[PDB]
């Protein structure tokens, strides 16, 4: 069958995935005992969008359940699902002859079904005339609540929709439900983009030279991504020195310095397929005793926890590993003293990690279905800004992405605080005000057993001064 | 005073730049008859938007009016300007306290004072009280209609402004006006943006090879400017013989594989802090002209060059555009793919069929620039003309792209042979030769001065220039 394909070294992606995932939900909906028979699933796709009042373009992205369901890269469709037969109909604008002047040639609708490997296409001016043949009992359309952003998504409307019985409930937890899972398909996928990001990644650490401004690296990331791997930046984080102590740090214009940390975190997508990695390392290729330190920590609680994850685990549970970890390293380190029992009692992991361990990753690189209903978020420091806490199964993707920060107003908090200021050494955490962070991604795929690891960068101390003095990658 | 700087070689942008706009804008508005005493200017800045339902950010890019006035990077501002004393308020969001650990440290309002040197910095929130403590007479906002897009400018609103008295219709003309004629430190960034985009322009035709996706050479195109210029992308042309038939939009890649023969025809546009460049390039693959292509490139550079020299204050752009079609079906003649009289070509509009598109825009802070047709300009209801996105006459300080094209397009050869008024002119044992051939646009980017123009783009234009580029030539040489 035919797939999507920017040619050269780039992946070819079968529109099978597209079929798959809309067989799967389909099989999921006739579970559903709400789920009425002649049920339409109808989602609307997204279209051109412009800036403020201007003709400028924003360039077009595909909305991501759209995508999951479709696959269609084109502005302006329309796709329906009849639930019982699973029928795929695409709806496609009809197109104007100046089209073909300076946007280009008009395809037919045989040559949309073909490429899209759809049961049927239509134009959108006929969608409500297509539907009303059909007679559905009820057409099924998105709406809900993203965790993450809080919005409400979107239902699909067209003209003559309100002639119809229209359910906005049903959809949105059964197709975020299948999206949590990926398939086979999509997992190769996602070892794509983890590969061609790796090694973008690893031209970064090459390149850095004192004296650059973050924003040129993140320009190679970019370029590298692009060229060879036909991929786009996601979501609009470079940070060196005490920037990188900030999370989610327009170009970032710092100047590398001698001494500092780099922490350089990207995201990038392939067919609207995410990756989401971050290394951290010397801006001048080698790590002081203190950065070593804090460095081998987070390397220790990364490794700990990809390591004890498989089916079963509850994903706060590795979030409070994580910080236990930190705050032993920590203490050893000097910078705390006393019981890290007492310490983990105290929340004072999430002084040093006030994000969120890591996330569902799939077509959004804070993928879907982090909190189901009867799912709750914990209202405690740190792990209230977790993005899910679910328990882990096969087939789910995530970030695995612990970070030690030195950030001084949450320092400055927890010394105020007598319940944790006795376990803060301030003569040692002197000499880490300024030190910014580390934080060490990793994209992970939940197996029957464990995981499998989708990033490949360098990662010990020895790995990361070898690749950035320029050593030949076989060098040990 | 204070300078946007992305550092390196990156070109200083002195806030004044904005502050010149702000009195630029208040001495136009104080001569406006209709302008009460009192009077103050409210603008409203772009917020931060997500895709979709997602929390997945889009790149944040300010609106190009608050830009214009504020130079604002910010999301979430207003800005006010005091008509009769000039001074200016900025109104910035009151960020909480977690702030401090997700997006960067939480600046004072005098910190955005001293950034943007304004006369004062307020909260968002305390925007309807510090309003009405100054007792303005009208709030002048902006609304009108975007001419190139015909969408209409969102007016200010904020929570309270119902109790204020609000004229939403004298700004806009008089605003865009002011865009209109660019300051000599406006023209200094333009000047800037189109040296970086002409480098980039130039490594494109240093490192492209047969074999290479279209993509690949706007990538480096992308890198060059944003790693060596601090410049990004402003609008969502990398065509050989490609993004919009395969995916359906232009921003798409442009996946199609650059064939020995092809000619190519690389058209991108940048910003550095919100100011554009436009500029295209058409070059041989292979890097060696044909006859054929050295003779349709050649046609359109002769209307370049044409258009430029004949370019001052007073002359009807329109007229240039006919000039261009002239000389276009002239050369077309001349190569023996038309034969017959060209006065008679000109009045079929048979230039429109090798041109389609108008001969250029004015440029600024969008590429395609606001203030092409203000009341009592019309658009010309004619093929190729109609597409132009001014009718002006042009003066002093406007800025200009100027593209003319010759391509070869199907469907429009096709509809000029079936044509009784047109087909006769066309010779089909010649014009098959060309068929596929594509197309040639040059693209350069000019200032308007007090006796013609002053060129802002630096690339190889002539063939030898172009093949010596092509060749890895140091710029210096000249052949
Ligand atoms: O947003 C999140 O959950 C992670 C935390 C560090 C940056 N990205
Ligand atoms: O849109 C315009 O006016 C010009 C014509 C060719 C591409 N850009
Ligand atoms: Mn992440
Ligand atoms: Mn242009
Ligand atoms: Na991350
Ligand atoms: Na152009």
């Amino acid at each position: 069958g035919p797939s999507f394909w920017l040619g050269n070294e780039t992946l070819k992606v079968p529109l099978a995935l597209f079929a798959l995932n809309r067989q799967r939900l389909c099989e999921r909906l006739r579970k559903n005992p709400a789920v009425q028979a002649g049920s339409i699933v109808v989602l609307q796709g997204g279209e051109e969008t412009q800036r403020y009042c201007t003709d400028t373009g924003v360039l077009f992205r595909q909305e991501s359940f759209f995508h999951w369901a479709f696959g269609v890269t084109e502005p302006g469709c329309y796709g329906v699902i009849d639930v019982d037969t699973g029928k795929s109909t695409l709806f496609v604008p009809r197109l104007p002859a100046s089209h073909a002047t300076w946007m280009g040639k008009i395809h037919s609708k045989e040559h949309f079904k073909e490429k899209y490997a759809v049961d049927d296409v239509q134009y959108v001016d006929e969608i409500a005339s297509v539907l009303t043949s059909q007679k559905p009992s009820v057409l099924l359309t998105l709406r809900g609540v993203n965790t993450d952003s809080g919005s409400v998504c979107r239902e699909a409307s067209f003209d003559g929709i309100s002639k119809f019985e229209v359910n906005n409930t049903i959809l949105h937890p059964e197709i975020v439900e299948c999206r949590v899972f990926k398939t086979d398909m999509e997992l190769e996928v996602l070892r794509y983009t983890n590969k061609i990001s790796s090694e973008a990644h690893r031209e970064v650490m090459k390149a850095v030279k004192v004296g650059m401004k973050e924003y040129e690296l993140e320009s190679l990331f970019e370029h590298y991504c692009y060229s060879r791997g036909g991929m786009r930046h996601s979501s609009y984080i470079c940070g060196s020195g005490e920037n990188s102590a900030v999370l989610h740090y327009a170009p970032n214009d710092r100047t590398i310095q001698n001494g500092d940390m780099c922490l350089f975190d990207m995201d990038g997508e392939y067919y609207c397929f995410a990756s989401d990695i971050t290394c951290s390392f010397p801006a001048n290729g080698k790590f002081t005793a203190d950065q070593k330190a804090v460095y081998e920590a987070v390397l220790r609680s990364s490794r700990a926890v990809m390591g004890a994850m498989k089916p079963g685990v509850w994903w706060p549970d590795m979030h409070r590993l994580a910080d236990r970890i930190h705050l032993e390293e920590l203490a050893h380190m000097g910078i705390l003293s006393g019981s890290v029992d007492a310490m983990v009692q105290a929340h004072l992991g999430a002084v040093f990690m006030p994000h969120g361990l890591g996330h569902f990753l799939g077509i959004d690189v804070h993928d879907v279905g982090g909190y189901p209903e009867g799912v709750e978020r914990i209202d405690e420091p740190g792990l209230r800004s977790l993005r899910t806490a679910r328990h882990l199964q096969p087939g789910m993707v995530l970030t695995v992405e612990p970070g030690i920060y030195f950030i001084d107003h949450l320092l400055d908090e927890a010394l105020a605080d007598p319940a944790r200021a006795s376990f803060l050494n301030r003569e040692v955490l002197q000499r880490f005000r300024g030190f910014g962070g580390v934080r060490i991604e990793e994209d992970v795929v939940v197996t029957d057993s464990g995981i499998e690891l989708l990033t490949c960068v360098p990662r010990t101390v020895e790995e990361i001064e070898a690749c950035m003095a320029g050593c030949d990658k076989a060098f040990t």
